[PDB]
């Protein structure tokens, strides 16, 4: 429809105001002494939470320009969350600082593109410096330490994470469900995991987790696109009679089929969840055959000849449980016979032996690795259901943090890592004065998280920041105890991956922002 | 949609205004001389009541921020009422005092987190001091005394409560009903009680009680989640033909099933109430088997093999009466044969004998206790139905107060308990000046209930407060007679549990309130 | 009345708006292709002028803050004009450029004091570089050249300035006069020249010149302050009877005496104008004695004993003509006998011989220099009275420019001198980033005059500026002919003194304004 365009520095200040609103809302909760923030609920009592993610997701502004600023900063922060598992608040704070300083500079007659280039140079130098300061977390002891730290200083969950870590190797799959007994139970069952996200958010049966947990679902294997729901009618009737959930893995799903399945989930006569086919091409077909072996199902392909209409319940695979992460899937305890899986593993091993291409060999090796390693299962054990839920959440976030730490490393948390790299990079110079100003903007903006944490603690931000910059190594300021020392010794730790991703995404969105003039919006009605 | 965000001290004063409105509305009715408050009725004459709970539930403001403050304070006060059985007004008054003083302090550049920590330390000290000041109420004479006091000084109801307490022991179940004759009737019939709340408030057939009373309902036992209503169709047809109510206990009930059953209750062709399955895992299954033994029903589980479609009226259990409390459920006079129940008791006793884990042993012991103790039955006795209703309500509240007193104890009521604790804790000091100020704020806020009671009585609040603080022990101010003396002597008593819970929840909501900066709401339209 | 105070960047932008208005108003006329600007007149037609000074003096704004900004910039520009004789427009343009860039940088969150220090360093380097680039104008040929150039390319006036310059030496005194005949005349008559300004602007009998020309005025010499007008009554009566203008040279004049003299001048009975006594102490008294020697007057001092009441017309001195400029005075052809003046010269020469102090020797030497050198008179010669006036104005401005050039030197005019200095100082660095930014601000602001001249010519400013910066030496852009070359060869020349003073005063006012935060004014009524 009709749109109104505002461009120039007026658009910039509008977007800055939107980002300021969102950044204040999020940064209030930063740090161990983070102040609570109350969220509206359409009905009943409002919630109260220190979680930055929820408050961030709840922010929408009235006037459109501020809304776009907040929405796009929020989207980049959510991308950072999905990348690692935390650091939305840090990313938003960094974005706010960089935006404020860079837009001030641009309003000061600064070349925005050179500012972007300088910020990019500064952030890549900071990233490599941070990698230099990373501490390995390969040993099981540090793994238990970080697991304990992430879950509010609980050693049992750290021990469980370390045990499962040992069970399923370095790059194993970890899943957690609610254990019946008071004792924690760890077991290894043959499972699956591939990086594919759900078709629509509406399949999420548990919105507070953002996943689709199904019990004993009948999986359907298809190498074809779901053009028409007529093909889905017989299997839909069969599963409706079976009265059990189901999974759909297919080459593609058309939009109308998606609307039909959304309707069939709102009705929920059938618990249907679909997801893109993993792999690609011949690799996709081979791994779909592997899934068929795991779940005892059968692949339905147009090229081979069989059609989805001629699909029985026996043709479908099955598994004890599946979970559809926002960008990943998990299969647990496939019904398929283990001997068949072992034979498939041997076949793919022979394919590896005869493999000559390097990347094809890598694909085959990771295929057999994820085929044979399986999925670990962690069962929470305590007395009361309330503690089932809270300890399950703690185990989930601790697992995310621990795997992030294992992937890259662990650096002194509390925001002091950014301060350390900033002090290390005090003499970084660009190609000219413009990029130099951009570099300085980035360097002084990387101090925002620690300053905000200290301000939330009620102490003086600048004094603490200067004292930390004076020190070297990992010597930072404990927010909780208000005592200086070494973060590694006192356990305040953050994964290298989360800090790196948050910093990079904040820099990316900030640089993208600094170089925008035109805005288009619908008329305010 | 678009959301208005207000953060800083303006959000604080908005929430303070909302809390002030709600607190005035509730505190007006506090005390024996509490002034009446008139409420709105969409049709007919307005209702006039001194009950703080109703007026509290009917308060919610126009502008959103004050509404949030009122709603969160109301929710916490209602949580206190559910936990104990009274003290909604006391909790609201304490919350108002603490919020006013704490926000007044925060406006002076005071560290909110230290204020919260000081308040928490002060309330913990107050709780332990109150426990020290508690008077045991284990003897039957004090039980009768508190029963008489709670029910507007009626000795007959106190005697009945004492008799039932003797019948079903210290932690027995007690239920109230309507007796045909003028004489009061007492009897013990095997029954159930477990802490589970209703799925939906819409199941409440008697909103003024907040419960679901059913006469001769057909109970259905399920260990599975109610995914589809097709499974519920045959049993629903059977019970529609039977023309009797029913109970539903299941592992879970999905939202679509909840909507379907809400529709089936609005039609009310079938009188249906659903509730979560108590226990957990194997313990859950074992107690579901116990329920089947009590009610003569049968557990329908996927794992065993049978399905809910093959549900006959014989398969369902039955009982003479059930009541679905907000967070509890009660079964009365299960049809099942007593010999089978005794055999199950013996089996669980053998399980206790062979039990090794202390927790499993405790679960088995409480299982046999709840299986064998049964449920007490108290039938109100008088002539007119008006007195049936009022005496039933009196028995209900007296039973609540008496069980609360038995659980923890009884302290001098009328608000002097908090005054005594405050006088005892006059020298409590925090880690610094900030926590000390928070401690003083809490201490002077604990005097609010007595001051409000005296103000309602029309006398000078501060004079009476000082006179009470001068005394020691339980000496206080009888508001009703306007005379001083030991409150225990003249029987102005409150349970220790209700005062402790009210104070603790007021402190918790105050700590949440003070540390709030950002508010997000929907735009006023 | 009350006063409105505005501080912060809002006052800065108010001043910026005022400076912008005044600056573009003045700069429209800059350059040989300067565009006309109309002015005000309460009666009759408005006046159209290309003179920056006339338009500048007329500008004042309606709102007080930007009015203060314009007023102070105008005052500093007028100071620049008085210092040398031109460069008001250049000073205003430089001030505008520096103010815009510096206030932009200050809005960029940059330390204003460091900006001021960097600008001061840059302008000092620019001044010394300009002195290095100066071309001497000692020889009579260059004197004639600059005289011709200043007076719109008229060789006769430059020639006349050359002969007068030779007559009265390098530091001589030149006065312009109206000549009866068409031939130009030159004569040397003993006269004074001391740097004192009029007591009041109201003495100005010819406002378009800003001077006080008196014909055959009597002179009253006094070493005392004029406390009371009673002392002035007898001499006032004597000069009123004489019907001739009066000149008052005295130690000081009190404010009420000034009001009395203003009233008398407005009455027109006496054409009196007063001036401060030059010198200091004994030196002042000695030069007053010298003035008495010239004019045949007598010094009336309290210490000697005589009083101003006992003053006859004989006691007063006399001269053929006097002119009182803004801060300058001229006495022409004192009546007193030349032999007495020569005797006084011999006395002061003996004092020089016996002088031991260096500065006293300098004072005596300059005193004999002004006593013996006298004053040259250049009588303009043409036919019509209109050309009398225009050629007299041309002679005035050419004399000012020529003496300015003789004092310091002559650098390539047309604004390219600043461009050359800026190109020479491209690598000047400050102590830190802020001073460096200020240096760059000044360096890029020195290009404003040439850019504005080119823009007034209608050509492309930046292209011409780049082309000039590419060249070295005095190579620049002729605005009139739109041809490049050497400014010296084509005669486009400006004195070193005027450019230096304009740049220095623009830098001074810019430094003062950049470091301004608060402003206090009267309420707008």
């Amino acid at each position: 429809a009709a749109k109104d365009v505002k461009f120039g520095n007026d658009a910039r200040v509008k977007m800055l105001r939107g980002v300021n609103v969102l950044a204040d809302a999020v940064k209030v909760t930063l740090g161990p002494k983070g102040r609570n923030v109350v969220l509206d609920k359409s009905f009943g009592a409002p919630t109260i939470t220190k979680d930055g993610v929820s408050v961030a997701r709840e922010i929408e502004l009235e006037d459109k320009f501020e809304n776009m600023g907040a929405q796009m900063v929020k989207e980049v922060a959510s991308k950072a969350n999905d990348a690692a598992g935390d650091g939305t608040t840090t990313a938003t704070v960094l974005a706010q600082a960089i935006i404020t300083e860079g837009l001030k500079a641009v309003a000061a007659g600064m070349n925005p593109m050179d500012l972007k280039r300088g910020i990019d140079k500064a952030v890549t130098a900071a990233v490599e410096e941070l990698k230099a300061l990373s501490v390995p977390c390969s040993d099981s002891k540090a793994i238990a330490q970080v697991g304990t730290i992430s879950a509010n200083s609980d050693e049992t969950v750290g021990k469980l994470i370390a045990e499962a870590m040992d069970k399923v190797g370095k790059e194993g799959v970890i899943t957690v469900e609610d254990g019946t007994g008071l004792q924690d139970e760890l077991d290894v069952v043959e499972g699956m995991q591939f990086d594919r996200g759900y078709l629509s958010p509406y399949f999420i049966n548990k919105p507070e987790t953002g996943a689709v947990e199904l019990e004993s679902p009948f999986i359907l294997l298809a190498d074809k696109k779901i053009s028409n729901i007529r093909e889905m009618l017989p299997v839909l009737e069969a599963v409706a009679k079976a009265g059990k959930p189901l999974l759909i893995i297919a080459e593609d799903v058309e939009g109308e089929a998606l609307a039909t399945l959304v309707v069939n989930t709102m009705r929920g006569i059938v618990k249907v969840a679909a997801v893109k086919a993993p792999g690609f091409g011949d690799r996709r077909k081979a791994m779909l055959q592997d899934i068929a072996t795991l779940t005892g199902g059968t692949v339905i392909s147009e090229e081979i000849g069989m059609e989805l209409e001629k699909a029985t319940l026996e043709d479908l695979g099955q598994a004890k449980r599946v979970v559809i992460n926002k960008d990943t899937t998990t299969i647990i305890d496939g019904v398929g016979e283990e001997a068949a899986i072992q034979g498939r593993v041997a076949q793919i091993r022979q394919q590896i032996e005869e493999a000559t291409s390097d990347y094809d060999r890598e694909k085959l090796q990771e295929r057999v690795a994820k085929l044979a390693g399986g999925v670990a299962v962690i069962k929470v054990g305590a007395a009361t259901e309330v503690e089932m839920k809270e300890k399950k959440a703690r185990v989930e976030d601790a697992l995310h943090a621990t795997r992030a730490a294992v992937e890259e490393g662990v650096v002194a948390g509390g925001g002091v890592a950014l301060i350390r790299v900033a002090s290390k990079l005090a003499d970084l110079r660009g190609q000219n004065e413009d990029q130099n100003v951009g570099i300085k903007v980035a360097l002084r903006a990387m101090e925002a998280p620690l300053r905000q944490i200290v301000l939330n603690c009620g102490e003086e931000p600048s004094v603490v920041a200067n004292t930390v910059k004076g020190g070297d190594g990992n010597y930072g300021y404990n927010a909780a105890t208000e005592e200086y020392g070494n973060m590694i010794d006192m356990g305040i730790l953050d994964p290298t991956k989360v800090t790196r991703s948050a910093l990079q995404y904040a820099a990316s969105v900030a640089g993208l922002m600094i170089t925008t003039e035109c805005m288009v919006t619908d008329l305010p009605k």
